[PDB]
């Protein structure tokens, strides 16, 4: 319904690059069903696209809190963490994101990266 | 008007090339009006650009039921055929395209091409 | 709600080059929040993109009413009026638009050449 068509609506504008229409509409979307891991992941890769890594970082929190399976959100928390110098943290959540799924490439450079800076 | 804007963000979605998106979206607008004809042919359209050509198939008939003279309908359902290579069924839905649409270049080649195989 | 998701769609569309969808959500937007300024000003802007010249005038009449301190509208106006030939109008509303924004370099040239085009 209502809900799944303004997600909709967020997931095209994010995929698009028009990241401030995704936010408001992932915005509607939450506020409809304000408990949707998935739209709360979703709100903060606009976020995190946009370089509002706080704001992704918080959202991040939020979606996990609600389904902590969510391999990728670990991940993403993870280079959230990364891109503001907090490698500890960093390396805590792409570990976790490992853990959860052993084939995350990304996950796994990037915890090398952060790995080797921390020093 | 919920229909409307769940169809036109299938057509948003479809029009950029994000079919997963269309087909959730024609979904909703579908469960809401399931008379409308044109959402099941552009649900349709979104599968056959997948390459899922019997779901095309299945929602073009669904279309045609609920309007039979639509000639770009009998085409599409013609070309998803062929690309099953199902000539006699493209070649019988071209022609059906044709009885209504003596114009439109592309059913008539198309056409030709299902004879020539 | 309805009404936030379909302006978002309108914009959207609008801004990927869509004009046809965009019309169709902003007039559903409109039809929810008739009072929408800047839904009525989109729509003459989807209008004017798509060369329908008396639609984009009567929508930026509607935007104008309700916000006559919008001077990039007055000038659109002013375009469309020079579009149909309607040199006169076009001047006035120019005008209009520069006495709210001096900056605005191009209804200065589109005021000369309307001014131009009628001796």
């Amino acid at each position: 319904e209502e809900a799944e068509l303004a997600y909709l609506l967020g997931e095209l504008a994010y995929k698009l690059g028009e990241y401030r229409i995704a936010i408001r509409a992932y915005r509607i979307a939450l506020k409809r069903d304000p408990n949707n891991a998935e739209a709360w992941y979703n709100l903060g890769n606009a976020y995190y696209k946009q370089g509002d890594y706080d704001e992704a970082i918080e959202y991040y929190q939020k979606a996990l809190e609600l389904d902590p399976n969510n391999a990728e959100a670990w991940y993403n928390l993870g280079n959230a963490y990364y891109k503001q110098g907090d490698y500890d943290e960093a390396i805590e959540y792409y570990q976790k994101a490992l853990e959860l799924d052993p084939n995350n490439a990304e996950a796994k450079q990037n915890l090398g990266n952060a790995k080797q800076k921390q020093g």
